[PDB]
């Protein structure tokens, strides 16, 4: 019962009717309230905040930042910049709604390992004077940590100089670790994304934060924040012989007992760029990353496909377990199929007339509104004026349009789900592509970005079966088990394997351009499984505990 | 404009009418729209959360804290001991509504200072196989530095390990300025630690508020203040007169430390001395909002694990104003005595009826805070009513507006009259008076205050001249004067100025402080005359 927890909850209370009857319109917000359609993060709608961003940290390292009377310098080194990473995602986290996102922790936080280092090497000199000039520029395999047990020469103090340095950024990211965890405030939902940086400084980053959310924070407790995803690319760290397999195998190892981190694959045909090389100095720029919500920013019409800078503006869920329910009554299975698909064309316009009004809410904004957001993050930024009307920086955004209980929905209108039937399975993908094709057409229709969403179901996880028992009650097989099940997922009140779940859940993901997972509930011989599973079937991103 | 800033300000307008209209009792709400009393931090009332704390980092340093799931182990070195304070600062804010301050900031980190020292002290001999056990207790006089040229023999180890340590105590001082000053009113006060590694933190600190943050740009947090004593800073032969004229020197040109003065009538014990390890229990500490507590009527004269619990402030010219239109003075005068004592005994049930609500608490609605913070923790469960600890808490009844209480009657002020001043020392003993006799009725702590006026300003100044009207010198000069000081309006000196303000800070146990408006010459001098009286707290700026 923290004080700042009454705070926060006062604040929500007293904006949310607030944005309801004030800053929406009638038609959307018909359905926000009739079990339709679900708006996310409601309360932070007067604020023009935005929910997630991929936080581009070259420019608030090589340059500074400025917030009020807090005017930064340039970072210097890794215990600066791994705290400097912390404290734009917490100052971020005060001007958006949403998780902050790091896209490919070890490409940003590469340099300034190779910084620190040239600072260690620039001391090892001062205890026995000489010219060892020529390490700034030596190439390294990797980071590594062994006994200093035998050695008779500069061996012996040349390894010691990366020896320190690996512990000095281990205990930099245990405090990245704790500091993302230690949730004091009225709780930073910070994600992090890895796995396909090929140099040392990357390699050091990734192995010395696997094997520190597998130590455990206090006297062994699994700790809940940062949420961790591994990228798993074909050519870099899947096959045996690949570069990053063995790190590939901690991240098993290690959620086999904290199920931390989940894992993302970029060899999805709907995650590929033309632009992608092993050499690239910003190859990281073509990459898909995600969060711990499930969120996809990698495509744009009128700009360069890329995740960095840009983010999700708006989304919101549609139940549609409450059109299947409403579709039951008539006998034939033809008529009700087709007037399903009918109940969900008008719904997907009023989302995406929903996030165009939004859309148009948050512009004729300011840039001093949000301060490090629109001044440092943001594609469109450092051409606007701190309050001349920023309007040619928020085209470059994306919409989303959430859904969740196929289960229940492929139980209204043949009697089984898609864990008992074929002719199940086949009515499920078809709910889907339409959706997408309706999101394509929207988004030619409203001159902007959507996509379709998985939502997690973190804040909507039994507000709609709870809600849903007002014209209709004690169903069999729906109304009878609490929640609803997942977005596109097997019940788990069925008996299942975990070849058959695989098999029935992976071809909803190249449909869902805006998140997606597979999950199941129980060494890491299980998990290089499920990974294998997610691969086969052009999966994506997925979860096992 | 930020969504951070306008959703407390959404909380802020959505809790402070629920404070007006239902927690707190007429009798005093009556007041607190009356333009007489005005209650800080009316907003956090219905969280039953205390004003401010000195944090003893002792408990939550050799052990850690559990705050929900945030299960921390005990710290290790400065870099790990630092930004545990700034995260143990960080989270009280969050479950106090006012300010944080660090008691003997220097006092609280010299442990982890020597252990960051031992750190590298067996860091170095790694490249050096060599059997060094001695260092832990090798005595020292002050961390120095210097230009690392010319050096040989067991002292490239055994002394530039000592020598490297600076730039690892400082630069810690620096993100704690930095995480202080980036978007928490956090004090720190320091001056009589006499270790080597009670100085490091004091020296590191002077420097890093003088080059400020940026490009040379004036830092506005931390709020830093200086501990004189007799014995310890002040005399030439003095241990940290250096520093003094360090901190004297900064000032004169970045407006900070402020000045705190040990050497007072009022700031003095029986148990303090100069070799005990817990000494600074017995030092008073202050924070940047002047507040003080120091007396306890059933405990023991502390500091360290206590703090305010409320706080309201009394406006004497509204008083002043409604005892003109007579003509004699000595009737006037006994009228404003008169409309004094039952605003006292108001302010009174005022911070003894707030109690009651912070009375039958729980623990776990604010953790690290009446689980290891205060006095009396470790006693209780999670849930079972915390009464027998918010009994050594203090209440406090604030004042402002001396110069217009001082022209309703007599027609000058203190600064161009000497039978003003006569008349200005009586209206503060008789509320220290009262004060002393309500702790005796209500069974609690009652003191007497000065505020910052740092929400206060205008606010009573706007209202007092559209009440009545124009009134020359008084309503119609734009913002008050501050609680008991000369007013701005006015050329004095700095001797005069001191001797007219000198008197009321005995008065006043809950806070003061005398403020100079402009070489380290002048901050000296400013602090000369602060010893030449009893004063207390006071800085120079411009
Ligand atoms: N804990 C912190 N919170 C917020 N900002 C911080 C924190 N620590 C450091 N900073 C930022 C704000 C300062 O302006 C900036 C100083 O730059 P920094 O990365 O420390 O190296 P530098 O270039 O100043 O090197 P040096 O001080 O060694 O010359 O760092
Ligand atoms: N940036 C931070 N923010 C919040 N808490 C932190 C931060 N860094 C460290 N902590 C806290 C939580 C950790 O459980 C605790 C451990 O601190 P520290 O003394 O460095 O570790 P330790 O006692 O486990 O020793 P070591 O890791 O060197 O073996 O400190
Ligand atoms: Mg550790
Ligand atoms: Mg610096």
């Amino acid at each position: 019962d923290t004080p700042a927890g009454m705070m926060m909850k006062f604040a929500s209370e007293t904006t949310k009717p607030f944005v309801d009857d004030y800053l929406l319109s009638e038609d959307v917000r018909d359905a926000v309230m009739h079990n339709y359609i679900h708006i996310h993060d409601k309360d932070y709608y007067p604020t023009k905040s935005l929910t997630c961003v991929q936080h581009p940290l070259d420019v608030i390292l090589n340059h500074g930042f400025t917030a009020g009377h807090g005017s930064s310098r340039p970072a210097k080194r890794i215990e600066t910049a791994a705290v400097l990473a912390c404290i734009s995602l917490e100052t971020c986290q005060n001007e958006m709604h949403g998780g902050q996102a790091i896209p490919a922790f070890d490409f940003y936080l590469a340099p300034y390992v190779r910084m620190s280092y040239q600072e260690e090497v620039k001391n090892l000199e001062k205890l026995t004077g000489e010219d060892l000039s020529n390490l700034y520029d030596a190439p390294i395999d990797d980071y590594i940590e062994k006994p200093l047990d035998g050695l008779q020469g500069r061996e012996r103090l040349e390894q010691h100089a990366i020896n320190k340095t690996v512990n000095r950024v281990h205990q930099a990211m245990e405090a990245f670790i704790h500091n993302m965890n230690t949730i004091h405030s009225r709780v930073v939902f910070s994600s992090i994304n890895y796995g396909t940086d090929t140099s040392a400084e990357g390699r050091c980053i990734m192995r010395e934060i696997l094997q520190s959310t597998y130590q455990g924070v206090g006297n062994g407790e699994t700790a809940i924040f940062p949420i961790q995803i591994w990228k798993k690319k074909r050519g870099v760290n899947y096959l045996p012989e690949d570069r990053n397999y063995d790190l590939y195998k901690l991240a098993c190892k290690v959620t086999a007992r904290r199920f931390f981190p989940n894992f993302l694959n970029l060899d999805a045909t709907f995650n590929q760029n033309e632009k992608w090389r092993a050499d690239d100095p910003e190859r990281y720029k073509w990459e898909i990353a995600t969060m711990g919500c499930r969120t996809r920013v990698f495509e744009d019409r009128w700009g360069e496909k890329t995740s960095i800078a840009r983010g999700n503006l708006s989304f919101s869920t549609i139940n549609i377990v409450k059109l299947a329910i409403e579709c039951m009554g008539i006998e034939n299975e033809k008529q009700r199929i087709d007037m399903f698909f009918a109940k969900l064309d008008n719904i997907l316009d009023i989302t995406a007339k929903q996030l165009d009004e939004r859309f148009q809410f948050q512009k004729t904004a300011m840039a001093k509104q949000f301060p490090l957001l629109m001044k440092y993050l943001w594609v469109g930024a450092e051409n606007l004026k701190p309050e001349e009307t920023i309007e040619s920086v928020i085209n470059h955004g994306t919409l989303g349009i959430g859904f969740i209980g196929l289960a229940e929905c492929l139980v209204a209108l043949i009697g089984k789900h898609h864990g008992e039937s074929e002719k199940a399975q086949e009515l499920g993908l078809k709910i889907i592509t339409y959706m997408r094709d309706r999101a394509n057409e929207f988004s030619e229709q409203y001159h902007h970005n959507y996509s379709i969403l998985a939502t997690p179901a973190e804040g909507l996880s039994g507000k709609f079966t709870k809600k849903d028992r007002k014209q209709f009650g004690v169903i069999p097989g729906v109304t009878d088990r609490d929640y609803y099940t997942n977005s596109n997922h097997v019940p788990v009140y069925y008996k299942c394997t975990a070849l058959k779940k695989a098999q029935i859940e992976a071809p909803y993901h190249d449909l869902t351009r805006g998140g997606h997972i597979f999950y199941v509930e129980i060494n890491p011989s299980v998990i290089e499984s499920v990974v294998d599973m997610m691969d086969k079937y052009n999966m994506g991103y997925g979860s096992v505990n």
